[PDB]
């Protein structure tokens, strides 16, 4: 069973799921833009024997509160540092896509002995220029149009276009009317869609914005230099991450092993859950009888 709980974070509530054994190891699942620890909710209980599964709603997100804020990248940092500390986590395994990569890589150079592992896919990496940024020219219009003053607010807070069209554009597989119901939620007005807008716009493409972009590359710094067990997987053609990128990448990594799951776009948890969940618990078992 999920259990659906709500802790105080700072100024306002978030909400998480739990399951698992409380004398496992915590494994803190990490969604991204636009979605929420529903995205987990197929993966959870294939990892549930063997640790203490926590998934977050990031603020704004979800359950979660909605505060008056920027939702900006260090806003996502804050609450989540707040949510860990509240729940009293010292140690974890991370499983993250997107922009929960991002939080999972800044966690981790902060504090590096606080990772069990990482398990990531679909990534966010410094992006030097637009050419670097996903794989095909639809994607490269759209976010650079999400990027535009007056043009992002009308597709995302008034169309919401990130719900609508990137999520599910991005998964291979018909979502059912009801994972959309669910999916939408969060975000039924103009104001609630705010987050969604502006993760796009926190994305590090060309230098900017520039905190985010040298935040991430000091967190792929140390990312490179880690010795923490790591997966990546990865899709087919999969977005931000090719195949050829993915391959390349864990290799240049020091102990991250390369999962290719087939036939994949950018939210793979929708495409693969029962590879996906059944190879963390292999891997976390195999890294918790090493000890
Ligand atoms: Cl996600
Ligand atoms: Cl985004």
């Amino acid at each position: 069973d999920i259990s659906l709980r709500h802790v105080s974070v700072l100024d306002s509530t978030m909400a998480y799921r739990e399951t698992g054994r409380s004398d496992a190891p915590v494994v803190l699942f990490l969604h991204g833009n636009p979605t929420s620890s529903y995205i987990w909710r197929n993966i959870i209980p294939l990892v549930a024997p063997v640790a203490h599964c926590i998934a977050p709603d990031l603020i704004g997100f979800g359950q979660s509160g909605k505060p008056d804020i920027d939702y900006r990248f260090f806003d996502h940092v804050r609450y989540l540092d707040a949510f860990i500390d509240k729940l009293g986590i010292e140690s974890a395994y991370l499983v993250a896509q997107d922009w929960g990569t991002a939080l999972a890589f800044h966690l981790a150079a902060r504090r590096p002995d606080f990772v069990r592992g990482l398990a990531f896919m679909e990534f966010i990496r410094p992006m030097p220029t637009w050419d670097d940024f996903h794989q095909t020219p639809q994607a490269r219009e759209m976010f650079r149009k999400f990027r535009t003053p007056g043009v992002g607010e009308q597709m995302i807070l008034e169309d919401n276009v990130f719900v609508e069209r990137v999520l599910p554009g991005s998964i291979v597989r018909k979502l059912s009317e009801e994972e959309m119901a669910v999916y939408r939620a969060p975000f039924p007005t103009p104001e609630s869609r705010r987050p969604t807008l502006r993760f796009p716009r926190e994305l590090p493409i060309a230098g900017e914005p520039a905190d985010v972009y040298s935040t991430l590359e000091s967190a792929h710094a140390a990312l490179a230099a880690s010795t923490y067990p790591k997966l990546l997987f990865t899709g087919d053609p999969g977005a931000l991450v090719s195949p050829a990128f993915a391959e390349r990448f864990a290799a240049n990594l020091k102990n991250c092993r390369l999962i290719r799951l087939g036939a994949g776009l950018h939210y793979l948890q929708e495409d693969h859950p029962e590879a996906i969940g059944r190879t963390v618990a292999g891997w976390i078992a195999e890294i918790e009888a090493a000890s």
